[PDB]
């Protein structure tokens, strides 16, 4: 049960209007031979072109949305819609493309697919609802084989070109034009009733059909993600490092004990209700404070309504007008005007943050994490939270080079005392850099209004 069997029944009942007369009774295998490919009987890593739904989440950052268009059956030419947005329009004579013979069309296939996922995945993985011309479209411009290494690198082998006669990952690719061992997974094989728009418009309004075959490939996509990421959630997957996920993390955790350490010596809060994570840890342990955790996992769908939150049934709530609230990565539709937040902006461009659901998006960072839109009206009770650098550590150097720290925001014994020390010039940059990766990873932070880190010169006496 690793791979899809190729014995495995394919329910033809959405091919049938562009294949009047399918059989019913259908197999992987019989399908695969269809569209024109020979398995040939090969034990070398590719079984399948189709894959399971569990292979499909597992290689989440590979999907790329395909449906194709009858325009005008080899004789008349065919719409090629991808979810990044493009129109294709091959000839056999929202970026919508001139009519183009196949020959061509295949080189810039092949580069988008190259330039779209070479910092995300090593594979391709064609998200269908599948009608019929997609898939007979396909030996237009796929090659299949036995697994293969990049001609110039160790990375498995994504492209082949005819020209050479080599093959190529997604970072040496260019001037190839045939895609090489991809792979495909149906929607339409997971049980649904009525149309893509029906279904996909049930939990999206972002994605309109414009009547274009890249708008169906943004919508069976995003149908995909809802159903593999929003209704369904499994944070036991682990995905890949493919960038900066390690220093964003250690990142967000100095950045949270920073925040959460400044705030209780300024404000001296009592009690802080630690909102979120029910695995969460104090990040400050050294703090007076009583630290009361309630338990609220990620929310996929929609974020939070602070009521329920809040909600006790036939008992008495904790009072959350006591302290402070911390909502660290805890979605909510209002914010408590005592709090601190921090909430992650979905509209980030990064290869960590794939394109989601109503909205929404997919933060990709050791696991996946559906997120609901960023909306700014959450945080109409706080301010943004500015940067500054606290630390009430020694002035004491031991083991770079140096040009003298000047900065308003070092809150430190020395630049109250009039000159930045070498130990806390180190530090302070180490943090603006955490914070820099923190933020520019799609980060943002919110305070109480009343927050002031004039109040941590004191606490200097
Ligand atoms: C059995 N109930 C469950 C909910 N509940 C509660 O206390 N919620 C709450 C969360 C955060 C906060 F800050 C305050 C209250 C009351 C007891
Ligand atoms: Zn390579
Ligand atoms: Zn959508
Ligand atoms: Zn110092």
């Amino acid at each position: 049960p690793t791979h899809l069997s190729v014995d495995t029944k394919f329910k033809t009942e959405g091919l049938c209007v562009d294949i009047p007369g399918i059989p019913k009774d259908m197999t992987y295998r019989r399908l695969i031979s269809m569209m024109g490919f020979k398995m040939n009987y090969q034990v070398n890593g590719y079984p399948n072109m189709f894959i399971t739904r569990e292979e499909a989440i597992r290689h989440v950052r590979a999907w790329i949305g395909f449906d194709v268009e009858g325009c005008h059956g080899t004789n008349l030419p065919l719409q090629l819609g991808f979810s990044t947005g493009v129109n294709l329009v091959a000839v056999p004579t929202p970026l919508m493309y001139k009519g183009l013979p196949w020959n061509v069309v295949r080189i810039k296939i092949v580069q988008m697919l190259s330039d779209t996922l070479k910092n995300l995945s090593d594979r391709v993985v064609f998200v269908l609802w599948a009608h019929g011309f997609e898939l007979t479209s396909m030996k237009y411009f796929v090659k299949i084989g036995p697994e293969r290494t990049c001609c110039l690198c160790d990375r498995r082998a994504t492209c082949f070109s005819t020209a050479s006669d080599t093959y190529a990952c997604w970072h040496h690719s260019i001037g190839f034009d045939y895609v090489y061992n991809p792979f495909m997974i149906d929607v339409q094989q997971w049980g649904f009733t009525g149309n893509l728009q029906s279904n996909h418009d049930l939990y999206c309004q972002v994605h309109g059909n414009a009547h274009v075959a890249s708008c169906d490939a943004i919508m069976t996509r995003c149908l995909a993600v809802h159903e593999c990421f929003v209704k369904r959630v499994d944070w036991t997957i682990e995905y890949p490092i493919i960038g900066d996920e390690l220093k964003i993390n250690a990142a967000c955790r100095k950045v949270q004990h920073m925040v959460v350490k400044a705030a209780l010596l300024a404000d001296k809060f009592p009690v802080l209700h630690d909102i979120g994570n029910p695995k969460a840890i104090k990040c400050v342990p050294q703090a007076d404070v009583e630290w009361k955790f309630y338990d609220a996992q990620p929310c996929s769908d929609k974020a939070y309504k602070i009521e329920e939150l809040f909600y006790s049934y036939a008992t008495h709530s904790d009072k959350f007008t006591d302290g402070v609230c911390l909502f660290w990565n805890c979605n909510v539709d209002r914010y408590p005007a005592n709090s601190i937040v921090c909430r992650f902006d979905t509209r980030v461009l990064s290869n960590l943050n794939l394109p989601g659901c109503d909205g929404g998006s997919l933060y990709v960072n050791k696991h996946a994490f559906h997120t609901p839109a960023f909306d700014k009206s959450a945080f109409v009770n706080l301010k943004q939270l500015p940067f500054f650098y606290y630390s009430d550590s020694p002035c004491e150097s031991h083991g770079i080079d140096y040009v003298p720290l000047k900065s308003a925001t070092c809150i430190t014994r020395c630049n109250l005392g009039g000159a930045v020390c070498r130990h806390h010039a180190n530090e302070y940059r180490l943090y603006l850099d955490a914070y820099n990766m923190m933020i520019s990873a799609g980060f943002s932070l919110w305070v109480y209004k009343q927050f002031d880190t004039y109040n941590l010169w004191n606490t200097f006496t």
